[PDB]
DNA sequence: CAGGCCAAA
DNA sequence: TCGAA
DNA sequence: CAGGCCAAA
DNA sequence: CAGGCCAAA
DNA sequence: TCGAA
């Protein structure tokens, strides 16, 4: 029996492109130094102590693609990105001969040149640090004093300004070259700060623990052998990242009045659950399905967040748990690991009179070249015969949605709750 | 590249200790009588069987602790419960010659002697049999009467009375030598009993279906051939017992404004729920999550379960489900088997002038030699620098918690339902 | 020197702390190796007119 | 043929 | 990895 | 290329 | 010894 | 098959 017909199914055509980018990132050796921190609404009066690592902002769309990657990338309805690699190689560090001061200083050609290397720290529940950006003193450059002003918004705003230039017809254009085009070094500016409580203003009982011993999760190498050497290599296969919504599909309520049927689920949980929890111990956790959450395509989207390309800078490209699909579906919660690189601080060699730490530190930078890749898929099924392209039912995508209107997504730049990322309102630009 | 530091993490201290006691008890050889209980409350009238064999409390922590012992353990925060053996060996059974009666009690040299074992009968969904204490005949001592109004606490109690004596200030500490520094034995007193409905004063409809089969379920040996032999030996291995709780982590409300964030669980079940059922079909069954639950350890702790050591005797080593961790975790409800041993009641060889059972039977004890072994770990985290132990955040430990205040826990005493045991306010001491 | 004899160098005070709560406490044995890196020495001193730096 | 049912394995 | 295989 | 979606396997 | 905890594997 | 083995 011959067969002129067969069960070919539909004309889906899958795309995959790849993006390259090398980078140069130079950072300063900041000293180990204990900041004051003010109580500020809900923010707690804290201790803070700085340290040298620069964080890699890896988690990020401009990290690997420009500006017109991702403006064409936005005509690709279904861009999920796959998988994420990025390898740091670490070249000569650089230690001052001598510093400004000239009186008690002591140049010397010997010098001890160590790196720190750290790529969980932001996961670890009891650490609970954050990356912030510090005010030097004038004295002393690689002594931080405070905080700057810049928000992680801001300083990766400003990171990308520095990678990509401006606009032709920017009047600041002149400022800034792409360091894409010339090839140039881009200063970090972002350092990640250990936090301890502050119990001077403490009433009652008082936790007196201090800071909790980092230096057990970094590594340590000598940077005088690591001249030309592969420090980080980290790949990471993305759960969930769609950075286009999905093609809008056909919607059966033009055609069905079965539009509004239910099905039973079974103990299957089909429909993903937020979880609220208390550190402070006040009120036990509690896990709430049916949260708040709308579509991001088809006859009722609100398309608020691709939009405001929240994903490009300001939010990080994984979003697993954010975004669900109707199809029946396991959800769980993810987030990427924090790459932290950075010479230590050189005592300089002038005595100290009592026993304790340096009191002053010889300028240094470290060399750190990042290459990294971003490999994506797109999708196009072709379902109906005309009208343009539209998928199927079950693909169709929710995203979570505060009461006021204002989507919801992650953020890596909040210190973690058990170890856990958290949701946060999106803020427009 | 030398590495001057590695990533050694953090320095945690594991403790195992094991306990060993070795316990003699006797059990009388009791008839099987059918004895009328009076309706009263919640409880309807019921027909009750009684049954032979006493039950080995080894579910509990007594069975295994010294009151020295548990005071020490009081001091090893984080102590959880590994493991539990027991092996039950069975020595001589004593068979009286003749009773008390003369007249018609013609005393025999030949004897049948056997011995009765269960092991799972308290999960069976449809016996519903329970452990109770009889007050026996003064004609009779093998054929109970009634039941004693000693509770399933109040057994325990004076079990490990009896087990590890008075204080040595009590006045009648003359009266119970300490079983575990003698060797003697001790009477089992409790024995099981099986129960079904009572229609004669049932209005409407009525279930004549009498007396499960339960002699099906269990096994029954020649004790005359069972001379010195191993007759139980059963292993657990605890899914979850907490007998103190977890070291008291830093409080994340001291340092960061973002204790209070939420985060996506997807549609992993993060949150334990609680089932309520109705066997009288009146009500479907109701799963309800967020139960009312708060912190066993930290700033707002409520520790009355383990003040009260709810778990030495009127409370069960496994407390599956009741505790529940704020780590990503996965929890099911557990429960233990339970060992029921005993010699059946010897029939006296006076003539019966009808069809039944016997109408007097003979003094019977059994010799039980129980042989136990507890197994526990705990964990020193050691996380802070300054001001003691501190644990994890992802560590802390909920318990259920009535709405008045009582904590919730599980009791084997209860018959269970649906084959699963129930959850229950504990009562203050 | 190196106070290598002393309970401090060891164990951190919440370490000692909870060494506290366990009577019987015997120090069975300490161990140290102490290892040297790139020695420092300056090419100049302050005084200027007769230094001879080197 | 005992641990969240047994007539399921 | 709330038995454990 | 049929059974809780298919463009997943 | 980085990805939803680590003292679990 | 919201990493992936």
């Amino acid at each position: 029996a011959t067969a002129i017909l067969r069960p070919i199914g539909l004309h889906v055509e899958k795309f995959q492109q790849t993006y390259r980018k090398k980078w140069r990132f130079l950072t300063s050796a900041n000293a180990n130094v204990i900041l004051a921190e003010a109580a500020s609404g809900e923010r707690p009066a804290r201790w803070a102590l700085t340290t040298g690592m620069a964080s890699i902002p890896w988690e990020y769309l401009f990290f690997y693609m420009s500006p017109a990657e991702y403006n064409r990338m936005k005509n690709y309805p279904g861009t999920f990105a796959k998988s994420a690699s990025v390898r740091i190689r670490t070249w000569n560090t650089r230690v001052a001969f001598q510093t400004g001061d000239t009186q008690t200083a002591n140049a010397t050609l010997n010098q001890n040149k160590f790196l720190q290397v750290a790529k969980g720290i932001r996961s670890i529940p009891f650490i609970c640090s954050t990356n912030r950006k510090y005010t030097y003193s004038d004295t002393e450059p690689m002594q931080p004093t405070g905080f700057a002003t810049l928000t992680s918004y801001e300083y990766r705003d400003g990171l990308k300004t520095a990678m990509y230039g401006y606009d032709n017809d920017n009047k600041d254009f002149a400022k800034k070259p792409p360091a894409d085009a010339t090839g140039a070094e881009i200063y970090l500016q972002d350092y990640l700060t250990i936090y301890t409580n502050d119990a001077r203003a403490t009433t009652g009982t008082k936790i007196l623990a201090g800071f909790p011993p980092y230096k057990n999760f970094i590594e340590e190498f000598d940077a005088s052998a690591c001249i030309n050497t592969d420090v980080v290599a980290m790949d990471y296969d993305f759960s969930y990242a769609p950075l286009v919504p999905q093609f809008a599909p056909v919607p059966n309520n033009l055609i069905t009045q079965n539009y509004n049927g239910s099905y039973p689920a079974g103990t299957k949980n089909e429909v993903t659950a937020a979880k609220t929890t208390d550190s402070s111990q006040a009120t036990a956790p509690t896990q709430v399905r049916n949260a708040p959450r709308k579509y991001i395509q088809g006859p009722h989207a609100d398309t608020t967040f691709f939009d405001e390309e929240q994903n490009y800078l300001r939010v990080p490209i994984e979003q697993g748990g954010i975004f669900e699909e109707v199809n029946v579906e396991t959800v769980h919660d993810t987030q990427m690991p924090s790459i932290n690189v950075g010479i230590r601080a050189v005592p300089k060699l002038t005595t100290i009179d009592e026993t304790t730490q340096a009191n002053s530190w010889l300028d240094a930078q470290g060399y750190f070249e990042v290459d990294c890749v971003l490999t994506t898929e797109s999708v196009d099924p072709y379902t109906y015969i005309k009208g343009g392209c539209y998928s199927a039912n079950t693909k169709s995508q929710l995203q979570y949605f505060a009461s006021d209107g204002r989507p919801i997504a992650k953020v890596y730049d909040n210190p973690n709750v058990y170890g856990r990322m958290q949701m946060i309102k999106t803020v427009k630009p």
